[PDB]
């Protein structure tokens, strides 16, 4: 069972601007998704302060970066709080409509795309390098779900029959053909060290065969 939704017009306008505007500093996508993972990890840790059983789905709080050259995918895995089905449909738990409004007004007022994170819509920078994004997520209060979109004005949500996640979120970036540099080991370390050096969680860059 697959449900297909239309993006709100403002969100579809945001993704098309990200996809079509000439902008070379594409590496900021990783900082934004890592920052999102850190926020999700902060929340589940806070809830565990008064209810330790919230970590029964996994006590480890970490971020993994998994490149796969054969699939041409870069996967950002975290064990944060995760998202419910309603959160996924609700623009992945953000106020993306009002956040996009402020972002596009800043852009005409001198801003550039790299400041997208200060507006709560940093997730959509993933489409600087990915032609398709798959979000697998598991919240303690819901089942495991899969969110997917190749832009084009629509996204799908389905029950995920894949590997059970325990708790957290998996962001799978199906990279564009000319953006495979973000699967190289030394390129990812350089980006993590320059934009994410103060994330308060272990970031493990998986290596390949
Ligand atoms: Br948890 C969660 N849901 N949506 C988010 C967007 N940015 C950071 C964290 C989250
Ligand atoms: Br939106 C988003 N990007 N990365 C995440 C990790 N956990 C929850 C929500 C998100
Ligand atoms: Br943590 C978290 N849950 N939902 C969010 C939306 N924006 C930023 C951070 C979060
Ligand atoms: Br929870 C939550 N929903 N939306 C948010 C925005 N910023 C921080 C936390 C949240």
């Amino acid at each position: 069972e697959v449900e297909t939704f239309a993006f709100q017009a403002e969100i579809a306008q945001l993704m098309s601007l990200i996809i079509n505007t000439f902008y070379s500093n594409k590496e900021i996508f990783l900082r934004e998704l890592i920052s999102n993972s850190s926020d999700a990890l902060d929340k589940i840790r806070y809830e565990s302060l008064t209810d330790p059983s919230k970590l029964d789905s996994g006590k480890e709080l970490h971020i993994n970066l998994i490149p796969n050259k054969q699939d041409r995918t870069l996967t950002i895995v975290d064990t944060g709080i995760g998202m419910t089905k309603a959160d996924l449909i609700n623009n992945l738990g953000t106020i993306a409509k009002s956040g996009t409004k402020a972002f596009m007004e800043a852009l005409q007022a001198g801003a550039d795309i790299s400041m997208i994170g200060q507006f709560g819509v940093g997730f959509y920078s993933a489409y600087l390098v990915a032609e398709k994004v798959t979000v697998i997520t598991k919240h303690n209060d819901d089942e495991q779900y899969a969110w997917e979109s190749s832009a084009g004005g629509s996204f799908t949500v389905r029950t995920d029959t894949g590997e059970p996640m325990g708790r957290g979120t998996k962001v799978i970036l199906h990279l564009k053909e000319d953006q495979t540099e973000y699967l190289e080991e030394r390129r990812i370390k350089e980006i993590v060290k320059k934009h994410s050096q103060f994330i308060g969680y272990p970031i493990t860059l998986f290596v390949e065969k």
